């Protein structure tokens, strides 16, 4: 019965980055609830992603649940152009209070990749409003910020595969990717690069976009807190916007609330999504300093150009109100902490396996980097018999977990993790 | 109170197209039934504009509302990747079922835009595939696609003040706007433009894009289904893929269930959102021919890259069938007949206002185009006193009701934008 389901997605339904030709195969998930999603023949998974970073209350949550149905009570949706609404404006109001001070303008939007491209468009326009065409982006190599073609164009131009698009995309600049490790030493040496581009650049420069700290989906990388101190130091001296994206590290994914804090620095621009609506519906926000706001509104456009049909969707900004109000109790910090405890010392013994190059931990991130890239059909079977659900990626076995999983749950998980690594056929060589 | 909260909405929260130096008033609006916003201070406003094209169920719409909560009771999210669900499996078998007969590839992304800038990849990965680089979109003038930027440089270059955006964003191509009128016979000179511009880059075009019939916030403009006719042979001759743009006009606005049907035509990539979830939150999809998929797939990358983090939301996906069941009912066919009619008659007075240069209806589309830019704070001022929600845009006034309207509550609307037209206080010389 469910069969027939599989087989009408197999033939007609594309999932992130797949093949029409020769898609690989997907579970059916019924319902989730707790740190478990549950496939359509009962089996219960124990859930290492919460659905890519942002489902940090888990699933099936009573207050997010609550909230979201409030909501729709009200209006589900309303239109933002000429109307505002009580959702929009509380959303609006916790992110200015939680942000590092000078951001305080919020835009709306309603994916990451528009969050991205809204902040590229606010440097953008900022720079036309002081009267210098700067169109250039300074980045991170292992850099992603999403699917989109602005989001792309500052995306590593080796993993997005920019080859194929290097004619459509323009040409940003990429320093390398940063060296010094978040338990590492820095040094110095890093520097290198970036501060070269910087001054044989600094004039076309609209901004530096780089997630801080923590490099997601671009390698799960997480590099020292000197870099932003840094680029935050560089952007002033140039008086370049810095546009810290925050998509994947916010919401104290990082054991910070902001993966920004671990340098005590602001961004101009910072983009948010992802665990903003707890992970139940799309959202984004990207929020700027009241200057970047001025001066792009006191541009020749007038405005700032850009305005989603959904944007300010209630129901999204009232998830994630719901979602903002459980970390105000604070818990997820130890949570945070506690999980990350736990992941240093259940993945450690992965140093040891021959299929493992490096394992990483920071707040609830757990990467273990492998030599040799991950078999993805055959590693993803496994881990679902083992009761798990843990996504690879590449050379990455990674957990980010809910906050809320219990430390048996996590267990499960970090043997799932060991056991995998510690065998070769699950790997491509 | 709820004078602070405009406060800060005023002073902090970005709206579309909006100036946080001097942003204009908006109304706060707690709730919304039937065709009715609720303000603050409890009067009703008459809902011209159902959201901008997408609610056209109207708020609070029981089905959609017991779709939306019992999906939540499920999960309202989980991961797309290597796993799918039924309210995605559902909403894809639906589309593709009532989508033109080549279309079987559906592609879930979460707004408009995404979904046009995933059309374009679409068209370049193809291309790519099959060795042949072709990079350049051929667009028409007045067209709109969204304000990423992929999605702006197909979007027209005046109206989007391209001035600003001429160097970040690739040059397209732009035909003139399709002059032939949907209740006008066709006018075979209107081609010229068109046919000089494709036959002068035919080699280099990876697609042509376009909104079927209407152009609608590119100046709510109403052509000649033999547009489509023509543009589809012409694309069929030089291999060009034809994307349809079907975000605004989809799911029976303008009299059919997609705009593409006033020609026969069918288009290679199909891009769908706003009506798609009943306007309850965003949505999109953009479906593509099994040639186009396989094409792409077979291609370098050995995937369609592109993957947005909440990919196939359950929740969107679950409202999203809600209002597609409703139109199952066949009840709108009449109901966008009638509105029709409806429009056509009670519009046709403001033809004689001074103020007023065009007037045009189509489905549930009404539109009085005037002769110079509306003054939109009091004209917005003067239709929420009147209790009637119409936003009307540069220099249009127009209409596009919730399907199910009644006709005391068009006639306010339609008396509104009557009275509005006669008045000059109310524009901009
Ligand atoms: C930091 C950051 N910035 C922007 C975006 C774009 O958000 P969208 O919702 O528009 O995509 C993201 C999103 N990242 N998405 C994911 O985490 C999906 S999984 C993924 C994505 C890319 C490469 C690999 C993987 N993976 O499976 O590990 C963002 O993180
Ligand atoms: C036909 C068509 N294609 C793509 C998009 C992009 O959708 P997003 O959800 O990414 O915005 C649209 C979007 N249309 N949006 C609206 O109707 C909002 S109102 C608007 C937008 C642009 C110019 C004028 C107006 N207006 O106030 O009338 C789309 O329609
Ligand atoms: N791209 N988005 C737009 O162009 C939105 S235009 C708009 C919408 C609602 C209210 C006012 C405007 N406007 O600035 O004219
Ligand atoms: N935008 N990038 C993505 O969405 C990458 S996700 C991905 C990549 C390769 C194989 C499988 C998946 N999923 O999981």
């Amino acid at each position: 019965a469910t069969t027939d389901d599989l087989a009408f997605d197999q033939r007609h339904i594309w999932h992130p980055y797949t093949s029409m030709t020769s898609p690989l195969p997907v579970y059916p998930v019924v319902s989730a609830e707790g740190c478990e999603l549950i496939l359509s023949d009962g089996r219960r998974l124990v859930d290492g992603m919460s659905s890519w970073w942002a489902a940090i209350h888990g699933y099936n949550h009573p207050q997010l649940n609550a909230a979201m149905k409030s909501q729709i009570d009200a209006m589900s949706h309303v239109m933002f152009g000429g109307i505002t609404h009580a959702p929009a404006i509380e959303l609006c109001r916790k992110l200015v209070a939680m942000t590092p001070q000078p951001l305080e303008c919020v835009f709306l939007a309603d994916s990451g990749s528009v969050a991205v491209e809204v902040a590229m468009k606010m440097a953008l326009q900022y720079w036309q409003a002081k009267g210098e065409a700067r169109q250039r982006f300074l980045t991170f190599r292992n850099g992603y910020h999403g699917d989109t073609f602005g989001a792309m164009s500052v995306c590593d131009p080796d993993n997005s595969m920019h080859s194929l698009w290097k004619g459509y995309l323009p040409e940003n600049l990429f320093a390398p990717a940063p060296q010094s490790r978040m338990d590492g030493e820095w040094d110095e040496r890093d520097m290198v690069g970036f501060a070269r581009l910087m001054a044989a650049h600094r004039h076309e420069i609209a901004a530096v976009i780089i997630e801080p700290i923590v490099q997601g989906a671009g390698g799960m990388r997480m590099y020292h807190p000197e870099w932003l101190k840094r680029i935050r130091k560089i952007c002033d001296r140039e008086g370049i916007l810095l546009i810290a994206d925050e998509i994947a590290t916010g919401f104290g994914r990082t054991g910070k609330l902001f993966a920004c804090e671990h340098a005590e620095i602001a961004p101009d621009i910072l983009c948010l999504g992802k665990a903003l609506t707890g992970g139940t519906m799309t959202l984004s926000a990207t929020l700027t300093t009241r200057e970047v706001a001025e001066t792009i509104s006191n541009g020749e456009a007038g405005c700032f150009m850009h305005g989603p049909t959904f944007m300010g969707n209630p129901l999204a900004c009232a998830a994630a109100n719901a979602s903002l109000a459980i970390l105000e109790s604070g818990d997820w910090q130890q949570q945070v902490a506690d999980i990350e405890v736990q992941l240093r010392e259940q993945l450690a013994p992965a140093r040891d396996a021959e299929m493992v190059a490096d394992v990483r931990v920071l707040g609830a991130i757990g990467v273990v980097e492998t030599t040799h890239p991950v078999n993805m059909a055959a590693l993803q079977k496994f881990f679902v018999e083992q009761g798990v659900w843990i996504r690879p990626f590449g050379k990455l076995i990674y957990l980010m977990p809910p906050y809320i999983i219990l430390p048996q749950q996590l267990q499960r998980l970090t043997a799932a993790v060991n056991r995998a690594v510690q065998d070769e056929t699950f790997f491509c060589q």
